[PDB]
């Protein structure tokens, strides 16, 4: 036994339960696939614009309770993300200011796309977050996809559509593809899509000024920057009863207790001796991660906030994308981002790269003027290609899976702990999720060290 613990993967979630092991005096071992100590949390303070430039998640939400201390703790400082002005909608090819938020009762969909989206709520509500696989009608819902459930439940196309493009870039999947039941589970998790949905509060509430990954690093600084070994891939896990041994190629560690912090498709990449319980070996085989684009425009002024504009948007039709400003304080050039996800991301992937640029600086200018056509910097960072992330924000599940094996989720085989953003109770997908998760793990560890 080299270590008490060994952390596989060093995500906001591997580095939470480093933190955490360590501190309640563990010994702690962290070991990295690839070069770098973010997950889905990617920062770059070099980057070519004018301020530091986060490829992965960065919004922080006000109820982020875990997140918010643990990072204020490291000394980072936070930044409000919201702006003033009002939020954009493109519905079928028109565009649609919204003041306050709020879009004008009398366009036809409006109604219907109030009512729907209170209908969600419900259902999210009628199956908690706790036991999804065991509410009141989990069977049922696990058989429907989030898609036919619009069908029979909306009327509009476009209240069908604008709800779709909520699910492909809140999920990085379409809803043809994603449980009926799923879906109310992670709306629940996420207290609502209200929530969910925010662009100046609720999930989308402010930022780390200085870039998201660095929670990670300043735990691996505070930490022992040495107690991460990077570019050391497990590839297989002989978890006895005595222990764990972790394998990278010819190399190997040893730790009486391991937490295995990732998506559960990119530990399904692992082999494991002896075999996993088949609960959860059909869940982490049958729970794929979204596809998404992440799309930067950066400029020299913030056209959109002087314009009156809060830089959101929300188009159905013309590129499917969700779109936020990200020019924080510090920043030298103001920065437009938008989220391309599902099969909108496929429709997308199958262009060019500069295809794919133009059209979204054509989105850019129809929405927010001419100032859009030509940016100071653009750079777009597809995800479902990543090696390791293997794919777009979160995980997501078809029917059959969340319903009879969501438990897997986070009991532990073993020795063997889950942690990683999938298997908090709560805000599973967002980093807040990934903090708790591990801050979970981590506590159950050190209770079990205690005998
Ligand atoms: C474009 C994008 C935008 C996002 N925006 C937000 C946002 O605004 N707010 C928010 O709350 N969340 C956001 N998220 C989600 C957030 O990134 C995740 O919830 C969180 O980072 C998950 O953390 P994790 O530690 O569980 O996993 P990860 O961050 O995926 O880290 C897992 C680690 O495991 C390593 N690993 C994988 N396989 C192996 C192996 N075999 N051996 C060793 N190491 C391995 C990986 O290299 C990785 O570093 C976003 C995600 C994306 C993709």
């Amino acid at each position: 036994p080299d270590v008490d613990v060994i952390i596989i993967g060093a995500g906001i979630s591997g580095s939470a339960a480093a933190k955490a092991l360590h501190d309640q005096g563990a010994s702690v071992l962290v070991v990295e696939a690839n070069d770098r100590i973010g997950g889905r949390t990617w920062t770059e303070q070099e980057g070519a614009p004018g301020g530091p430039i986060d490829y992965g998640g960065m919004f922080i939400g006000e109820t982020h309770t875990h997140l918010i201390e643990l990072g204020t703790s490291l000394g980072l400082e936070m930044t409000p993300s919201g702006k003033p002005g009002d939020d954009t909608y493109i519905v079928a090819g028109n565009v649609l200011r919204a003041p306050d938020d709020q879009l004008d009762p009398n366009l036809p969909f409006v109604p219907e796309f109030l009512s729907s989206l209170k209908a969600l709520d419900e259902l999210a509500d009628s199956v908690g977050w706790d036991q999804p696989w065991a509410s009141p009608n989990a069977a049922a819902l696990d058989s429907k996809t989030v898609a036919t459930w619009l069908a029979e439940t909306i009327e509009s196309e476009e209240v069908r559509r604008l709800h779709t493009v909520i699910v492909n870039t809140l999920l990085g999947a379409d809803p043809y593809e994603v449980s009926l039941l799923y879906w109310a589970y992670y709306v629940s998790e996420c207290e609502g899509i209200q929530s969910l949905m925010g662009t100046r509060d609720g999930a989308q509430w402010a930022w780390w000024f200085g870039g998201a990954a660095q929670v990670s690093w300043r735990i691996a600084d505070a930490i022992g920057r040495d107690k991460f070994l990077l570019e050391w891939p497990v590839d297989r896990i002989e978890h006895d009863e005595s222990g764990v041994t972790l394998f990278s190629g010819q190399r190997s560690l040893r730790a009486r207790h391991i937490v295995i912090a990732m998506s559960p498709l990119a530990a399904n990449q692992i082999r494991f001796e002896p075999a996993l319980p088949t609960s959860r070996a059909q869940l982490q085989a049958r729970a794929p991660m979204g596809r998404y684009y992440k799309v930067q425009a950066r400029y020299p002024s913030s056209f959109w906030v002087e314009q009156g504009y809060s830089g959101a948007l929300l188009d159905t039709e013309d590129v499917g994308v969700f779109l936020l400003d990200g020019t924080k304080p510090t920043d030298t050039l103001a920065t437009l981002i938008g989220f391309i996800g599902g099969s909108n991301y496929d429709r997308w992937a199958a262009h060019t790269p500069q295809e794919r640029e133009r059209a979204f600086l054509d989105l850019l200018v129809k929405a927010f003027g001419p100032q859009a056509a030509d940016p100071s910097y653009f750079h777009e960072t597809d995800w479902t290609q990543q090696e390791w992330a293997k794919g777009g924000p979160v995980t997501y599940m078809p029917p059959g899976v969340l319903a009879n094996f969501g438990a897997a989720l986070r009991d532990p085989v073993g020795k063997v702990h889950f942690a990683g953003t999938e298997a908090s109770f709560q805000w599973s997908g967002y980093m807040e999720g990934g903090v708790r998760a591990g801050q979970k793990a981590a506590a159950a560890i050190a209770e079990e060290l205690e005998r």
